[PDB]
C-alpha cells in the first residue's frame, strides 16, 4: 500500500466563489485488505469532514482508494498544514504525509507577452510566448484566449526556480500563421495570490 | 524488492555524449548499504559483455545511519548515442544474489531542434532588466543542453525549463537569460547555444541584439 497527498487546484484557493479540497489517494491495494480508513489533521487538529469513496480495481488487478477533504481558502492561503493519516481496519500500522502552501513573502508574478521570432514566421504555425516570472509561492494557473474565447492549444512548463528564490515559468500557444497575420488578439491570463483580485491578463496581437 | 529499490542507475549529462572531448559516465548508486554488509561489489556490462573499467568509490555515510556506495562507468560517447545498453549488477562479497540495472539512451527517430531567439517584451523594457527568451522546439530524444554567451564569455545569469512533452511526440523548452537593460540597449549581441544529438556537429547557435 502507497500513500499520495495532493494540494488543492491553483484556481479554487484564489476565487472566493470556488472550494479548494486537499486530495488523499492510497494505492496497492489488495483484494484481501481490510477497509482503508483516513484521519485527517489540519495543523494537528482532527476534523471530520473528508469523503471516502469505496475501493476500485485498477488495470493490474490491484484496487485504489481516495478521500477528499474540503479546506477554507485563508487556512490553505496561511500556510496551515493538512495531514492524511491512512491504515486499515483492525490493524496498528499508519502512513502519514502531510502538505501545504510553501512558506514565504508572496511575490506578484511579472507577465510579458512575446510575438513569434520572424525566423518562425515562415512556418504555417507561429508560436505565441507568455513569460510569467518572480512569482512566489509556485500555486499558478495560466490561461489563453482569442477575441474573448478560450484558446486550447497550448502547453506550459512546469514552474522552475529561479536564482533569487522565486519561480518562473513559460507558456506556448500555436496557432495558424493566418490568424496571427490577420490581427487577432490573442490574451494571456495569469491567476495568483499576489496579483489584484488574484488575476491579471496580458494582450498579444501584430 | 525494499533490495531492488535500493539501486540507482543514472544516464550521462547531454553534454558530456556530444564532444568526444568530455567525459560521459554512467553512475550506479547503492544507498541504505548497512555497517553489517560486506562489502558492495559492481560488475558493469555493455550489450553483455563484461568491462572493467569502472570505478568504485569507497562506501560514504549518511546523516540516517546508512552508507551509499557509488560506481562510475566512463563509456564511448558513439556507444551511448547508439543506443548500447548499460547494466550495472550489484552484489555483496561472498554472498551470492544480485541486484541488476539497465539504462541506455531513449529509442526513437531522433528530431532536430528548431532554436528561436525572442527579445524583451515592449513592457519589460521600462524595467532595470529584460529577459532574452531562448524557444528549443521539437527535438528528440528529450537529452539536450543550452547556454549563453556574449562577446567570447559565458553569460551565467540565465535558467532553463525542463523539455515538455510535446503533442506530436517531440520536446520543447525555453532559456531564459536575464541581463541589464543597458548592455541591452548598448547593442550588444547575445547568443543561445543549443548542444544535441540531431544538429550537425551537435551545436548551433542563435544570436539576438536590439533590432
Ligand atoms: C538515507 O539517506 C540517503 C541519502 O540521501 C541523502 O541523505 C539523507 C540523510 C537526506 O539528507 C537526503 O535528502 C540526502 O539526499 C537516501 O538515499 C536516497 O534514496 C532514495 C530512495 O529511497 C533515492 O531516490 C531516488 O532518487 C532518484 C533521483 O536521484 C537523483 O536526484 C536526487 C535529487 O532529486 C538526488 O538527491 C540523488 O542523489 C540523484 O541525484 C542524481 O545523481 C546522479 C548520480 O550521481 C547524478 O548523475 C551523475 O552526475 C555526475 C556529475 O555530478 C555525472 O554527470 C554523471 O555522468 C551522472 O551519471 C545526477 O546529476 C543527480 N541529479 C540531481 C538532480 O542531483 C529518482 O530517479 C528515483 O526515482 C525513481 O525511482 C523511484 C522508486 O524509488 C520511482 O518512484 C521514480 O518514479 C523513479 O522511477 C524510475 O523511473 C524511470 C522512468 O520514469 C524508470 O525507467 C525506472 O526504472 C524507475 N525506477 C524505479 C521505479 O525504481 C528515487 O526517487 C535517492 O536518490 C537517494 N539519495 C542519494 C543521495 O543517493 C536513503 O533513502 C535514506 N535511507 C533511509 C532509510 O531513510
Ligand atoms: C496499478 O495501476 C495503478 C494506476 O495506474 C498504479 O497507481 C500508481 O502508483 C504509482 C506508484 O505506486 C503512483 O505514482 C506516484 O504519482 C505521483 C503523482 O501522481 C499524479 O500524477 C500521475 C501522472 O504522473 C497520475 O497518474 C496520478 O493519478 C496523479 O494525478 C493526480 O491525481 C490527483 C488526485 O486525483 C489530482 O488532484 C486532484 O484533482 C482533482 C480534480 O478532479 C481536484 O482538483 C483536487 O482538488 C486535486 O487535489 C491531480 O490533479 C492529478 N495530477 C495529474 C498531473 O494527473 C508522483 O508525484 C509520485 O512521485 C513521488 O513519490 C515517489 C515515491 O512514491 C518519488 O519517487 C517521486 O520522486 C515523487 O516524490 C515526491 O516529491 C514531492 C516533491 O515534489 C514530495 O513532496 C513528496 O514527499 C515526494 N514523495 C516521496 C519522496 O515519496 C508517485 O510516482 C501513481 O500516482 C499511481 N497512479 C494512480 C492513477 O493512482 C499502481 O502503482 C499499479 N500497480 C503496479 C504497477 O504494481
Amino acid at each position: 500500500s502507497s500513500v499520495f497527498l495532493f494540494p488543492p487546484k491553483p484556481k479554487d484557493t484564489l476565487m472566493i466563489s470556488r472550494t479548494p479540497e486537499v486530495t488523499c489517494v492510497v494505492v496497492d491495494v489488495s483484494q484481501e485488505d481490510p477497509e482503508v480508513q483516513f484521519n485527517w489533521y489540519v495543523d494537528g487538529v482532527e476534523v471530520h469532514n473528508a469523503k471516502t469513496k469505496p475501493r476500485e480495481e485498477q488495470f493490474n488487478s490491484t484496487y485504489r482508494v481516495v478521500s477528499v477533504l474540503t479546506v477554507l481558502h485563508q487556512d490553505w492561503l496561511n500556510g496551515k498544514e493538512y495531514k492524511c493519516k491512512v491504515s486499515n481496519k483492525g490493524l496498528p500500522s499508519s502512513i502519514e504525509k502531510t502538505i501545504s502552501k510553501a512558506k514565504g513573502q508572496p511575490r506578484e508574478p511579472q507577465v510579458y507577452t512575446l510575438p513569434p521570432s520572424q525566423e518562425e514566421m515562415t512556418k504555417n504555425q507561429v508560436s505565441l510566448t507568455c513569460l510569467v516570472k518572480g512569482f512566489y509561492p509556485s500555486d499558478i494557473a495560466v490561461e489563453w484566449e482569442s477575441n474573448g474565447q478560450p484558446e486550447n492549444n497550448y502547453k506550459t512548463t512546469p514552474p522552475v526556480l529561479d536564482s533569487d528564490g522565486s519561480f518562473f515559468l513559460y507558456s506556448r500557444l500555436t496557432v495558424d500563421k493566418s490568424r496571427w497575420q490577420e490581427g487577432n488578439v490573442f490574451s494571456c491570463s495569469v491567476m495568483h495570490e499576489a496579483l489584484h483580485n488574484h488575476y491579471t491578463q496580458k494582450s498579444l496581437s501584430l
